[PDB]
């Protein structure tokens, strides 16, 4: 089997990209962040605290045929920005593109925290990362990619995202048309439960390229590219007047800047990430202070190579025995 289904922008920004997902029977379609860095799929509900929901639309699992209770199954995350989210499980039928899995862990959300709630675009999540990191308990439960591996053609799926434009998930096939040149495939380290990789160095602009190993995380769930202090201020020591605000958290820059682009290496492949990708615009609503799509990993403990960087390659998650990841440019 295979499965193919659009990722959208929420916003002007791409701050993320939500893609529909059919929850139960009858159909009930909820659009929801798929995340390679967490591996929980959980819903707003019916069961959410109706303070905490806004606009968002919700799963019911009494009005699904095929839901049923994971009798006393909780799950309870929390992610970087401090926010988090609770409830309790239901197996039911899930579908991306007609891609079906059946009996697939559904957590439902008793409980979102704020910048869950203040986003009205964003129904849920879809992890994507290994199951190993699923926080169901008692009983760990399996993605949705590991509950449909064994049945699609090859054991994969690939990230396509847009930069300002819709984008592509594609489930069980490599579609070799929305690529250039070849793809190259680097190893993955399955540790921390992350498709975590190395890349082999940077350039900045038309500069040299700098040969040195960055660990991180394949990360569609993450906006930006957080990356080590050094290489993060090389770049922007090459844009007038950026600096890193403590107050604002992070690089700023003119609004007036034309930003340089930002090339990564897979191997001895190279990714360019063009300038305006960089650009998360102004820091408050009419302010000529511009916020930075590269910023400093220093705080975080691992590099995230997030939309900003995953958006200017075609992005193979392959999850063979061993599994490992594969880019191009497009
Ligand atoms: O958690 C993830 C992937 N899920 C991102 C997500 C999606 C929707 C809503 C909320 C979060 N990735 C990882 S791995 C490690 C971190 C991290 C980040 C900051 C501090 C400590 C750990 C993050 C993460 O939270 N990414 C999103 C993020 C939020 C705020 C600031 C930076 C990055």
């Amino acid at each position: 089997s295979t499965g193919s289904a659009t990722t959208t922008p929420i916003d002007s920004l791409d701050d993320a990209y939500i893609t529909p997902v059919q929850i139960g029977t009858p159909a009930q379609t909820l659009n929801l962040d798929f995340d390679t860095g967490s591996s929980d799929l959980w819903v707003f509900s019916s069961e959410t605290t109706a303070s905490e929901v806004d606009g968002q639309t919700i799963y019911t699992p009494s009005k699904s045929t095929t839901a049923k209770l994971l009798s006393g199954a909780t799950w309870s995350i929390s992610y970087g920005d401090g926010s988090s989210s609770s409830g309790d499980v239901y197996t039911d039928t899930v579908s991306v593109g007609g891609l079906t899995v059946t009996g697939q862990a559904v957590e439902s959300a008793k409980k979102v925290s704020s910048s869950f709630t203040e986003d009205s675009t964003i129904d849920g999540l879809l992890g994507l990362a290994f199951s190993t990191l699923n926080t169901v308990s008692p009983t760990q439960q399996k993605t949705f990619f590991d509950n449909a591996k064994a049945s699609l053609d090859s054991p994969v799926f690939t990230a396509d995202l847009g930069y300002h434009a819709p984008g592509t998930y594609n489930f069980g096939f490599i579609d070799t048309t929305a690529y250039t040149g070849s793809i190259t495939y680097t190893a993955v380290s399955t540790k921390q439960g992350f498709w975590e990789w190395t890349s082999t160095g940077y350039a900045v602009g038309s500069g040299t390229f700098k040969s040195t190993s960055i660990d991180g995380i394949a990360d569609t769930g993450t906006t930006l590219l957080y990356l080590p202090a050094t290489v993060v201020s090389a770049y922007w020591a090459q844009v007038s007047g950026a600096k890193s605000s403590s107050s604002v958290g992070g690089y700023v820059f003119p609004c007036s800047a034309t930003l340089p682009s930002f090339t990564f290496g897979v191997g001895s492949a190279r990714i360019v990430i063009p300038g305006d990708y960089i650009d998360f615009g102004p820091i408050s609503t009419g302010s000529s202070s511009c916020f930075g799509g590269i910023q400093s990993s220093a705080g975080i403990g691992i590099n995230i190579f997030g939309d900003v960087a995953l958006k200017a390659a075609f992005v193979v998650f392959n999850g063979a025995t061993t599994p490992t990841l594969g880019f191009a440019s497009k």
